[PDB]
């Protein structure tokens, strides 16, 4: 049958910001496939809905740590009891969140990617949920969530870097997440600096061979290394 | 015990902006009391807890009607089908959200308000939730909604009109809610026009007295009776 109905839905649910539920709907469009592969259209809502759902818990994990720190600060400590346990609920959460989405890719979405585009576009979005779980995780989770980042940014870069252009915003996106994580989660300014001005060199090379729509796309992401470069100086 | 927790915790789920803890940790403060009525700080955040989970759905069920008309218009009948289906949901929500604060209502806050600032609060409260189940419910729990609403706010009017200032913004706030249920739901512009010009000219009456906190209060909600008298004529 067509289920094209779940595709329908998640614009629905994307309409409604009802993004929980975008994810079920993008979640039983992928657990329903055979042999075929997410459209782009499919695959993008299912990164809209993941990124809507984990950017909620993340921006409640930030508030609840910046308030968490301005009372151990002030010695309220019956405050900081109360806000630790409520940081702990948001972990389980962010933790949950990251791993249904590192389910589906590691066991539907990354062993059936055919095209390039594909492998690098489910790579790097399983390095980016592995990155989340880093910003947080502590202890040895913490350590395999670091690893597991960076192999899966290092296994994209290696397919982006024969298969795909240089203009290309998920080669770009890619060397944008990878840049940052060397820099913030690796604290290794040297290569964050090197792989940023590479990819952003690289891709002014051949910029004199793109549209109207192709350029919107690779500009935004562009100029976001940049300021990043002038930045990390 | 002292739970001021319950209030300290729904003052870190309101910071996270987590509206659906925020309620369930209002209801705790609220079904916990045996004598005790919450204080202004206490009903203000179940109020803000309530009014930001109905709000979310309320926005949901907005856009998903506009969808489910601009489809109808084109005949995309599998479409509607999806839409209803999912309007259907969001209208679930709202009844079951709608019904947790008129139960809180109806069986603890109500019979136990004293003062009358009090008495008025739960009792536009109750209207206003009756006013939400009466713009989508249907048929008779429409029309027992609707009338719900009305004697509500008739019974909070008439205590805000004898144990309340003119200018208190509770008293103020169900003139703005009351007018614009008159106009929007019942159909009656000459009550509608009428009772917000007598909440308005009234409060003016009195506005010499005061202070530079209980202006900014009053004066807020003064404007918006003043925009809809001249929008409605």
């Amino acid at each position: 049958m067509a289920r094209e109905e779940n595709v329908y839905m998640a614009k629905l649910a994307e309409q409604a910001e009802r993004y929980e539920e975008m994810v079920q709907f993008m979640e039983k469009v992928s657990t329903s496939l055979g042999s075929e592969e997410l459209t782009v259209e499919e695959r993008n809502l299912l990164s809209v809905a993941y990124k809507n759902v984990i950017g909620a818990r993340r921006a409640s994990w930030r508030i609840i740590s910046s308030i968490e720190q301005k009372e151990e600060s002030r010695g309220n400590e019956e405050h900081v009891k109360c806000i630790k346990e409520y940081r702990s609920k948001i972990e389980s959460e962010l933790s949950n969140i990251c791993d249904g989405i590192l389910k589906l890719l590691d066991s539907n979405l990354i062993p059936s990617a055919s095209n390039g585009d594909s492998k690098v576009f489910y790579l790097k979005m399983k390095g980016d949920y592995h990155r989340y779980l880093a910003e947080f995780k502590t202890g040895a989770e913490r350590k395999e969530a670091a690893e597991s980042t960076l192999s899966a940014y290092k296994a994209a870069q290696d397919i982006a870097n024969t298969e795909l252009a240089p203009t290309h915003p998920i080669r770009l996106g890619l060397a944008l997440n990878f840049s940052v994580f060397y820099y913030e989660i690796l604290n290794s300014p040297d290569r964050a600096c090197n792989l940023a001005k590479q990819a952003f060199d690289e891709a002014i090379a051949e910029l004199d061979t793109l549209g109207e729509e192709s350029y919107k796309d690779s500009t935004l992401i562009m100029q976001l290394l940049r300021d990043n470069l002038t930045l990390w100086t």
